[PDB]
């Protein structure tokens, strides 16, 4: 495992999306992970459907939140997830309307990173690619992030309330970080991205609910 890795520079990461006024972070985290595996497997980079997940993952709560593991299971069981174009994002939950002709990827299971183990998350990112992670994104400091390696004393490892994508890791001006793709649009943070403190006692719970899909 290298000391720094950025899957964006390998072409594994799609443009930053905007979940709008719906608690579908978990769907965007899940599709980001699937996108990265799809590129690694097939050589194609393309947008998969978070709406497909929002409407059809019965184990999750749609715009009221959900888990990525339940998303990956849905895709496996369903034997497919649609492309964005085949099931576009509307930011509100509707009846499940999966379209077999628009299938753009499959899932053959998922694996979880041992809870709170940032070394294991690092190795997982280096060996697989982008990994779905859950964090405490509830602080005002998080909302108005612009630059630097995000750390706040008041972040809560036990309050996982937001889901994002770990697309890499490294170090900036002495400070180790995770490279995190968010889903609040390109005009949030640093072009839709945030660097979050790494190996600082599992800050914001970043390694407490990490998972990736198999393909
Ligand atoms: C008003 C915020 C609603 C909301 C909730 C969640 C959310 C809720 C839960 C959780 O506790 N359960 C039970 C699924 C868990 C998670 C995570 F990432 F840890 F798996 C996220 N995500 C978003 C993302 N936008 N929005």
């Amino acid at each position: 495992a290298p000391d720094s890795v950025d899957y964006r520079k390998k072409g594994y990461v799609t443009p930053v999306k905007n979940q709008g006024q719906c608690g579908s972070c978990w769907a965007f985290s899940s599709v980001g992970a699937l996108e990265g595996q799809l590129k690694k497997k097939t050589g194609k980079l393309l947008n998969l459907s978070p709406q497909n997940l929002v409407d059809c993952v019965s184990e999750n709560d749609g715009c009221g939140g959900g888990y990525m593991t339940n998303a990956f299971q849905y895709v496996q069981k369903n034997r497919g997830i649609d492309s964005e174009d085949a099931y576009p994002y509307v930011g509100q939950e509707e009846s499940c309307m999966y379209n077999p002709t628009g299938k753009a990827a499959k899932c053959r299971g998922y694996r979880e990173i041992p809870e709170g183990n940032e070394k294991a998350l690092k190795r997982a990112v280096a060996r697989v690619g982008p990994v779905s992670v859950a964090i405490d994104a509830s602080l005002t400091s998080f909302q108005f992030y612009s630059k630097g390696v995000y750390y706040d004393e008041s972040c809560n490892s036990d309050n996982l309330n937001h889901a994002v994508l770990a697309v890499g890791y490294g170090i900036q001006k002495g400070n180790k970080h995770w490279i995190i793709k968010n889903s609040w649009g390109e005009n949030w943070g640093n072009k839709g991205y945030i660097l979050m403190a790494r190996n600082k006692n599992n800050a914001c719970g970043i390694a407490n609910l990490a998972s990736f899909p198999k393909m």
